[PDB]
């Protein structure tokens, strides 16, 4: 188990054990975002699993963030169960607090409220003076959403809290971290985070797909032509043959579902380009229409050219495209 200050990555999750002097603590890393934690007579201790970022992107450029979790939470004293993290420039430490121990943070007078994920959260801003931080000992703001009532499982719509904060003039810097966290202050306790899933990009299934028919896109290359069999669409015959269109991306992440087929039993390959960058490859294994989905593409908000192009032709297959759906 982890019993001293440590940073690492475990099962894809950036994890961190931090405590100052005094007391003891133990963190056991389990699969996914999950972990168990124990602490005894600490001054301050934090156990967390989430994502560290490279400090270059705002949370909008990263995309929608959502955390679904469940914890058996047994604090004995001051403690928080929260989504926790940092921004830089400005340096901000933030909390989305779902449960706590003996004291409901953070004191002071609320700046507003948000109703989300079936609960009500009051929003606060505080100041830490010469306190430890990711940039050394520093003075910085803390941002809080604190539930009006305790819960130890559910979904936290992190990006909703972020927008609520910014709407109240709590300006956020580039993201450094987002992580489900167990914190202890002048306390003891234990906790078992048996479920912790951080999702970037995806949401709800009906927030509404856009389908663009291949025959309505712009044709390019030597031979691209319309076809009516095995569907209404286009054929890409040679290297350079492509179809393209400008898409207005609302979010920063999308799934791309291309309905197509080879003309025969040889595998056809179609490259995806967004804004001039190759972002992946659709595979059509045979002559029967099928939908190939490339998921979790971070492309950023804005109007960008989507290009579907043949680059590996050798005369043994053609690519037939019906439509592309962006979700
Ligand atoms: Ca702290
Ligand atoms: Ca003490
Ligand atoms: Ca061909
Ligand atoms: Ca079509």
């Amino acid at each position: 188990a982890i019993t001293s200050n440590e940073i690492g990555t475990h099962d894809g999750y950036d994890y961190e054990f931090w405590k100052d002097s005094g007391g003891s603590g133990s963190m056991t890393l389990n699969s996914g975002g999950t972990f168990s934690a124990q602490w005894s007579n600490v001054n301050n201790i934090l156990f967390r699993k989430g994502k560290k970022f490279d400090e270059t992107q705002t949370h909008q450029q990263i995309g929608n963030m959502s955390i679904n979790y469940g914890a058996t939470y047994n604090p004995n004293g001051n403690s928080y169960l929260a989504v926790y993290g940092w921004t830089v420039d400005p340096l901000v430490e933030f909390y989305i607090v779902d449960s706590w121990g003996t004291w409901r943070p953070p004191g002071g007078t609320p700046k507003g409220t948000i109703n989300v994920d079936g609960g009500t959260y009051q929003i606060y801003e505080t100041t830490r003076y010469n306190q430890p931080s990711i940039k050394g000992t520093a003075t910085f703001q803390q941002y809080w959403s604190v539930r009006t009532s305790k819960r130890t499982s559910g979904t936290i719509s992190v990006s909703e809290h972020f927008r609520a904060w910014e709407s109240l003039g709590m300006n956020m810097g580039n993201m450094y971290e987002v992580a489900l966290t167990v914190e202890g202050y002048q306390s003891s306790g234990s906790a078992n985070v048996y479920s912790n899933t951080l999702t970037i990009g995806g949401q709800s299934g009906g927030e509404q797909a856009t389908r663009v028919e291949a025959e309505s896109m712009t044709k390019g290359g030597p031979y691209t032509s319309n076809i009516t069999s095995p569907f209404n669409g286009v054929a890409l015959y040679a290297n350079g043959d492509n179809v393209s269109f400008n898409h207005s991306f609302t979010k920063a992440n999308s799934s791309f579902s291309l309905r197509g087929a080879s003309n025969n039993s040889n595998m056809a390959r179609v490259d995806l380009r967004i804004g001039g960058q190759n972002r992946g490859t659709f595979y059509f294994g045979d002559q029967y229409p099928a939908v190939y989905t490339i998921n979790n593409i971070n492309h950023g908000i804005g109007n960008q050219l989507v290009e579907l192009i043949v680059t590996a032709d050798d005369g043994t297959w053609d690519a037939y495209l019906d439509y592309l759906e962006i979700r």
